[PDB]
């Protein structure tokens, strides 16, 4: 669950870094 706070676009959850998953708004947590 470690996903610092940053807003950035995802498609899917492994898109981001780190244990960041893709939320409602299509965006990483």
């Amino acid at each position: 669950r470690v996903c610092p706070r940053i807003l950035m676009e995802c498609k899917k959850d492994s898109d981001c870094l780190a244990e960041c998953v893709c939320l409602e708004h299509g965006y990483c947590g």
